[PDB]
């Protein structure tokens, strides 16, 4: 059911994550990590301290879809093992230096056409698919977006709930 999911999403904060390629989202799903540009890294570290849950909602650029969503389980940590990201043009491996641990809540896709009725107050009420990497999504919009995803029955939210 959706009861444990709703419990995880209670009073959460939501951020849109944009990836230039599928490879990095696949790597994030396999290894349970994400890295983003320094400006967004600061915002996520601030959010992680402030909310019961911080939810990253992933979308690969030009894919027309969201690829799933995950919960931060840590602040960014540097110096550690180097993740073999595929780097876009103008992206250096030092900009993606900070590494967040994440717990996936849903690894299923959602097409943008299915979220056309959801607008984001924190981005001028543009459709929620619209936003730069790191755009915050207001609570009610983010909650309804996450509830539109197909259920991912391979994930037990029981361990997720305990981290809180
Ligand atoms: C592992 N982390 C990432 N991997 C990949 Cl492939 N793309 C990412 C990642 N983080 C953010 N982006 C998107 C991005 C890339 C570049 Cl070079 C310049 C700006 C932006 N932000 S934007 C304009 O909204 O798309």
């Amino acid at each position: 059911g959706t009861s444990k999911l709703k419990y995880v999403l209670q009073d959460a904060r939501f951020f849109l994550i944009k990836s230039n390629n599928h490879e990095n989202v696949s790597l994030a799903k396999a290894k349970g990590v994400w890295s983003t540009l320094p400006v967004n890294e600061k915002k996520l570290n601030l959010a992680f301290r402030s909310a019961r849950s911080v939810i990253l909602i992933f979308s690969v650029r030009e894919s027309g879809k969201f690829q799933g969503f995950a919960r931060l389980s840590s602040e960014s940590h540097h110096g550690g093992s180097p993740i073999h990201w595929v780097l876009p043009a103008g992206m250096s491996a030092k900009m993606l230096g900070g590494v967040f641990k994440i717990d996936w809540i849903c690894r299923r896709e959602l097409p943008f056409t299915k979220s056309a009725h959801l607008t984001n107050p924190w981005n001028e009420h543009k459709p929620v698919k619209i936003g730069r990497d790191g755009q915050e999504i207001e609570l009610e919009c983010g909650t309804q977006l996450c509830l539109l995803f197909p259920p991912d029955e391979s994930i037990d939210l029981y361990q997720v709930i305990h981290k809180m």
